[PDB]
């Protein structure tokens, strides 16, 4: 039984991980569009939140030839956790009708701040395309149990050593 | 009978606790959306208030291999108790109709302050994603009775020691 | 006699459960239509309320090889309980006749708010298609009695152990 | 003779109670419809007022293995007593005929306020689906006589102890 | 008996799959029309929902030389699940008669927003024509049991190895 | 004596069933006409209500090689039970005579709403042609007693095992 | 002598009951027609009022292997008691003659409200087809005397125990 | 005995098939007329519903050199099943007499919507003339048992191999 | 047996191809008209979608002296896939009658945007008339198996070498 | 088996590559238009994102006579990754109608900033037309395994040396 130590373990054991090449290219070919559109920005999330879940938990273990990426991270974490938040604030206001209510930027929102939050998607992609472009967080399995400390139990020595 | 001492105990015995991995990921995959929408912000609460209830009370006890998180907390408490409040003030005003009443931000609310309270959800998630990313409040059971002081009664020594 | 403990048990014992793969696909192939139509939105309910009933009660028990889903839930509950409510508010007004009363959106309702509540069906489907896309609430049987605490009675040890 | 003490007792002895699982699911499978319709909202009442009557009175008593729910309650009461009132104000005006009088929302009521009172049914269901989702008011019998104080009379000690 | 592991398996075992070349061309030769028409947009669904069903379940298995596509997916899922929703909101209003009620876009809907939702069909087709244009989700069989983890049972070693 | 358990059994034992291929094609070759005509819509019912009766009751049993369809169903039920109702509301008004009273849609009904209820027959046929196009409700016999739970009595072990 | 206790008993002892499978299918194969017609709606009543009479009274008792349904009910009652009333208000006006008086919906009733009360029959059938589709009110006999409390008299212990 | 497997088989075994070249040309030389006329549109059905029946069932098999077309289909199905419905809604109103009641489109139907449903026949013919113009659904026999999975029984190996 | 490799092959093997000189001139002599007309724009599609189908599949191969064009393409693809979409959005509104409803561009659509989408047909023709005017995607056969990688099987060396 | 070393390799093995002459000329003959138009700028992406995918992965290798370009690059990367982002921010605002809402640059956006983002497409093309005009990133195959370090496995020495 791979284990979950003490006050430090009940973190990086859970959704601090999941894949590798997913978001990687899913950061280059995700720019194959636009971020503005309730399509681009918004829909992003899950293509990447469909990639960070309870893998390598206690009643199981971390991957032989199954190295992977990490979330909760001093390199990554504040970039991961950062992007998410600027690809979803770019309005909901389309004062349209039969004749679009012309007053969007004639007396209402801070309109241009859309033009500001337009890019924060385009952006955080390469900060992490790069931080991650150099082996950060990532590791085989041997380094999981290690860079977290969580000790695996069960003497599988005869036909499956430990 | 696990007990509830004196003027100090009738606190951390009740809803100062409940789970672990719930809100954790329920803080990462909760950002898998938007917070703006009466959906995102509002609905949040209970997904996390459905996780802080009368567990480990007097006429019962605190978990063998059942460690967990804590609310009333000098790290957590003022972040826990803080988030809740900024994911629910972002209006109720949709002066719409057949032609939306155009005057939302043409003479009425402080409109932009929505854009201010937009984020306080996105936000308090990582303050606690982090404070909690390092074993705070959390503990096995042995540390509950301890970090609260509440003494358990009943000599289960023969077949269930204490 | 599987049992129903004390003030905590008379909840998750009753309609906090029922199936698995039902609504799952009944969330993908339910979008095989439209939600607008008094057909789509409305009729939905029961296809999913015909899936959450007094199973695993006191005078009975929870399933050997019969794992299943859960309702009252900090992940699920506020999404389950949420969808239901936006697939049934999209009018009743069809001011028609021999010549349709033209005044639907010429002086009457907030018409566009139909266009707003149009989607809340399409929507809540994937929040839970996802929350549920990762094993939440769900469990074999061993975890029911557990994640609720309700202790089963009757020493079936000889030919049906416990 | 179970009794009814003094100025405090002539309350929680009467219709402050009745069942358990009734309204519970009768809150989930009651949303299996719509609340708008003079059907949904209105008809609700009794399905739940057919569940709060003179049980456990003076010339009788409160249930051995017969625990149940409570009305007059600092958790429940103002939610119980609250719902009832917003599932019955959504008009009576259907200015119809052979040609519907088109003027419903062209010069008459506050029409949209129907759209406001539409939901207060959908709503109060989960506030109490939840408050009640955690053992509130509820209790075996031993706790009735207690959390009210009403002392039971008659020494049934030989074959029915007290 | 191919199996369905634990809280993670009761997902990608069911309608997370079905075919390959179906929708592929059914995305190019589906544009051989128009999407506007209650024909185009609407009828689409099933031509593609008639392609994602309980294949490779527990009491059966996943295809020898039978590789195929996948739904619940961090690349695909939020594009799959996305398209469906914008090919079905483009009205129901054809205020016609003997003389068409001229007021469609003279005082009523947000008319142009049809012109907005006109294209979301044309659209999501290539996002996935592309994401899928490069081997995503897809896999032989060997990779199913793998990229899900679900372990197959039954020693068919003599004449059907495993 | 196949049996009828307790408060749950006195349902799916009775007219929750009957055949298979009946309505199936009786849904494709039933469209071999028109639904409008007091012929089409109306006459439908029984061709399908002549297919859902007390089969597999208590004092009898459910079919060896006799698998079949089901009514009361979270997939089917609200589609089955749904169709029936829109193939029978399309008037009774044929203000005809020697000279047809011309005023049908000149000052009377909501005429066009016939044109609305014209199709609800054509319609619900494929929702269930499809839901049912993938093995739903249906099952051999072994799964009846199961997916309902109703336990069969009588040890026919010698020459007819159980 | 089965008995009829005190102010509570002179209710559920009388026509709060009668059968089971009657109306059940008599709700599915009752839709095998139309509800509009002075036939459908009206004639309904008794097919179901010929199923709720003085059975299980005082000078008699409630059924050994004779479980059955119930009327006065917080689930059922307000649905039972509800249907009855909307299958009988759909006119009496057939201003016909040799030439039908054309003025039915040219200056007279609220004509369309027939089209409104057309369906309330079709309707209340499934609310109760469902509430009842899950064992509500229903019970063997043991639960009658119980869920009402009415105590049976007469020591039939030798050859007919009690 | 060719067989009919389990919950998946009792579909594509029955009227999901029948011929080839029938409707094909019966789609080109069917346009050799007009669709408007109660002749054209209406009479169509059976010329094509006289081509989709219980062929290749269980107690029989699927054609050696007898390849053919298919109905229930993600390409075809929603086009097949689609056409049928728009070649039969184009009225029944011919307010004629000795002098035709002139009021057809002077105050009555939505007249032009006939001109709309005029073409839906002309139409769906080529969508499927094309989808089908490229080998879809169709197959020899070897591919039936396959693309459905239904396993044939009976070792005809000596003089009729399998 | 020409083959279909692994996750990369199940793309460019299918409708990524078909002809050469078809659309080429079918781009010059297709401008021999007008694009505006429900004729020009709309009808285009298939003249070119009747030119991109399952040719060179697995159980077959790619053309000796049979070179041809390609769809899924970094030059072509986003131009191919692009044109299709702007030759089909130019209305459906011809508010005509006996006197054309004059209000087309007097209060309704964005009329001029027709004049905008008028040309997108005329247009995308030369982008690809040109990209394609220089040998792009195109290739003999030797380059298919190559620029895709899909390896052909079967040693036809004696009388048909490989 | 060409390999994927350790924390450094799980980068330049994946979409850090694909072609050569593609974008090259696809940078000169891409300027054969305009960049402004939702055509030019937007559609660009994929013509170049249809050129950077999982080629030379682990379970495969890098090209004999198959040299090619690279993305993740200190020359290229921040130019590649840069262009993409300025060919997609140039509005969505065409406040047009029957009379174009004249207020585009009369009180609304920062209009001229379109004129600023007009060119960033025209631009980044030559920075990389040049950086790339001199052999950067590019290399045969021998230099891939090298300038990344990823060691290839499998002694193909006899008939395919290594």
């Amino acid at each position: 039984p791979y284990l979950n130590l003490t006050p430090l373990n009940l973190i990086y054991t859970s959704g601090t991980f999941a894949p590798y090449d997913v978001f990687l290219e899913i950061l280059v070919k995700s720019r194959s569009n636009s971020f503005q559109t309730q399509a681009g920005r918004d829909t992003l999330r899950e293509q990447l939140i469909n990639s960070l879940q309870i893998v390598a938990n206690l009643n199981t273990r971390y991957p032989l030839l199954g190295f992977y990426v990490w979330v909760r991270n001093p390199t990554l974490a504040p970039v991961f956790e950062a992007l998410l938040r600027a690809t979803d604030t770019k309005n909901r206001i389309i004062e349209v009708e039969e004749e679009s209510r012309p007053t969007t930027a004639e007396t209402l929102n801070a309109t241009q701040r859309v033009d500001d939050a337009t890019v924060a998607i385009h952006k955080e992609i390469d900060n992490i395309l790069l931080l991650l472009q150099g082996g950060t967080a990532v590791y085989d399995r041997t380094a999981f149990e290690v860079a977290s400390g969580l000790s695996w139990a069960d003497p599988t020595t005869t036909s499956t050593t430990t």
